[PDB]
């Protein structure tokens, strides 16, 4: 057969559209950057799917996990007393949490992206 | 105008097909029977954006069983099934939510007009079977 350039595949993803949205961090791995990290699944409404690097070790880590614990918490979870971090604890208590998020666009090497953003609490997410 | 009947809509209400699906409990409800037995009602969403539902109900011989099959099914997803009393109660009313599970979907009979209806919670393997 004569080659011929083929269509792109999983053309129809579902990808979040710009705004908040009720996800669900559906699942949770560990990777490697040096850094240590947990890669966040997020599951939308209409089966979306978006992702989330939270990156351990550096002066955000602490701030950006409070804000996951916090939506998870607007989402009536309970947060229990436990040391949060790089741990066992906290990669187990995030799967499967209800969450508000924040979609914007994102450039990188020319093209753009819909990127999960912030975790957004009760009252950020009725706002918009 | 004269009257023409507007053609059926689609349904974006799309229910279940029969045979077996891989979906999430996208919400739990707290409700009470007819009979007075505590009630929850998981809203269940399937991986084509299916939408189905399953009543848990307390107070009952078959009660402690379902449990155990859903709690089965969500723990065969990769959740750990925490050291909780399992009940008409807080804990259980929130490790619900938001997980994933394998469902077997069937036909019933609601007042005589048979529905697509989510009848079990399967394990791994029987998903697979499927
Ligand atoms: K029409």
């Amino acid at each position: 057969s004569k080659y011929e350039r083929p269509l792109k595949r999983e053309s129809q993803i579902k990808e979040f559209e710009l705004g908040t949205h009720a996800a669900v961090i559906e699942k949770v791995q560990k990777k490697r950057s040096g850094n240590d990290m947990f890669l966040l699944s997020l599951l939308g409404k209409s089966n979306e799917k978006g992702v989330y690097f939270l990156t351990f070790g550096n002066d955000y880590t602490e701030d950006n996990l409070r804000y996951i614990l916090a939506s998870i918490q607007d989402n009536g979870v309970e947060i229990p007393d436990v040391d949060f971090g790089y741990n066992r604890e906290t990669f187990e208590f995030l799967k499967g949490k209800d969450v508000y998020i924040q979609v914007e666009e994102q450039e990188y090497k020319g093209k753009v992206k819909h990127a999960v953003t912030n975790f957004l609490t009760q009252d950020e997410f009725e706002e918009s």
